[PDB]
């Protein structure tokens, strides 16, 4: 459907998209920011296509809902996407709204719409998983501080290697969808709001159930979680955390084996808000 | 009103700050880990509920869109609101997330579900339109810089600034009687932060009025007044240049024997929304 995204997806799973690149380093041309900086422009680039990619996965949800006919989910999305790309065009992502005017073209049947949409989706989830990386989270942090299938999953530069398992049958078409990813290597992220967990945006858009959810201040240490609503991310559980929503049950790093990912989880920690030295994650079957 | 309580509260935030605003701008939602620091959740908090409020509006846009029924817009609605409002319940508006649920049950007709989401957008627009006023947009100021026709009044305030305008009420004709039915109102004015010298205000009211008659930002005139109802119901004053090439609903023009007068303003303006935050209040008035 948009093979030149699928290039670009599979470009970008080890290298930093040029449009990632000039954000960062304020070389957008045409100069987003009032008055001589590109702060501003770096926090709406960073947040609206983080919120655009979330719109998108929910519009390819929406796009597997029968009871809304073709017609009807491409004057949704028409009505929608614009205010979003059309910003994120001129603030950085000039091929991000090329595509978002090709996926809302008419299309000839609700899988070729799904094609466009899951393949849209997973390319804006990979530009949101760099911007992640490189936005500066600790700059506030200043002035505003407070008072049984077996894979393996190893980070570099860290050299730490774990065994895990993925649950099968707790969340079924899931754990086939991570398992039909595999083998994969992602930039590692942390959390930057709550909780000590790290998370990574997995070359996969799963659109499965996940009727099997487990509150995340009870996820015991070495749990393996996946969210499909904020980017198709492999979640790692290293540390307590009080947030009470529930999250799916992916699987678990294995016990003899969860005392090393402390180490992991602060230097992950260090590169997602300060250092931004690369951490790569590499999930494969056993 | 389908959701009464608020439009209690649309009448109290448009003169008092939110407290769920001074709570996340101050650290102190209570129980809300962070690592020691509250930015990262301000960051979130601003920038969700900025885009939250753009969902909601494009949904009320939908509302009007008789093609898609309304059994498939509240499936629309219970599928991409959650991500959304279930994140700003849990990090500084509870009461948000509660009237989201309230938005998505089953509505007995297009009317009471258009009513719900325009009541709703509107409330939302007012959090968004506080927590621009309030964020720390100088944050990066220093780490990342670069190398017929109705007659109106507009006053800032302490300033006493003071012009005379004039609504273009032939070119955006349902727009400027959206506009003009809701005068006179007071509201916080705040500078764009990224598109260079405007300044915007959340007015008190959510227009699902076509746009046709729009004019190329680069060409706007000093005293130009347009508005943009996708990101939030604003009226937009221009006042300084700027290189866009974007499209904008013309609403107006402040009289050419006053448009001197709005230099001073858009600096003062400025001054409040990226450092400051001394509130500038913008009063728009039939004449
Ligand atoms: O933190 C929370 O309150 C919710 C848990 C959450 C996650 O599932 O990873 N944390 C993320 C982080 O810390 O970066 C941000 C985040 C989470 N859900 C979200 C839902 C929508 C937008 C953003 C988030
Ligand atoms: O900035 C731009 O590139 C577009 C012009 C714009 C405006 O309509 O005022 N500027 C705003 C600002 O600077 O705060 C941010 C903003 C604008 N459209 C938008 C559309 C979607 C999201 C955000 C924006």
């Amino acid at each position: 459907a948009l093979p030149e995204l699928r290039e670009l997806i599979a470009s970008f799973v080890s290298e930093e998209p040029p449009e990632i690149r000039r954000i960062r380093t304020g070389t957008v041309p045409d100069l987003p920011g009032s008055y001589g900086q590109y702060f501003t422009a770096w926090d709406f680039s960073n947040s609206i296509v983080r919120d655009y990619a979330m719109n998108l996965y929910q519009l390819t949800r929406l796009a597997t809902d029968e009871s809304v006919s073709v017609e009807n989910l491409l004057t949704v999305f028409r009505t929608l996407d614009p205010i979003y790309s059309t910003f994120l065009g001129y603030n950085g992502f000039p091929v991000l709204a090329e595509y978002a005017q090709r996926v809302g073209q008419p299309a000839e049947s609700r899988a070729e719409l799904l094609d466009r949409l899951t393949t849209f989706t997973e390319y804006v989830n990979r530009l949101t998983a760099w911007s992640h990386h490189y936005f500066p989270w600790d700059l506030g942090g200043e002035r505003y501080r407070y008072a049984r299938i077996p894979v393996r999953l190893t980070w570099q530069p860290l050299g730490v290697q774990v065994d895990a398992e993925i649950y099968a049958d707790l969340n079924p078409q899931l754990a086939t969808d991570v398992l039909k990813a595999l083998p994969f290597t992602v930039l590692q992220d942390h959390a930057v709001v709550s909780g000590e967990s790290m998370y990574a945006w997995a070359p996969l858009v799963s659109v499965a159930p996940t009727p099997v959810r487990e509150r995340i201040c009870d996820a015991p240490v070495g749990r393996l979680r996946f969210s499909q609503a904020t980017g198709n991310k492999v979640i790692v559980q290293y540390g307590p955390t009080t947030e009470t929503l529930s999250s799916p049950v992916l699987g678990k790093v294995v016990d003899s084996h969860a005392d090393r990912l402390a180490e992991v989880g602060k230097a992950v920690w260090e590169s997602t808000f300060s250092s931004k030295e690369p951490v790569w994650l590499t999930v494969e079957r056993l």
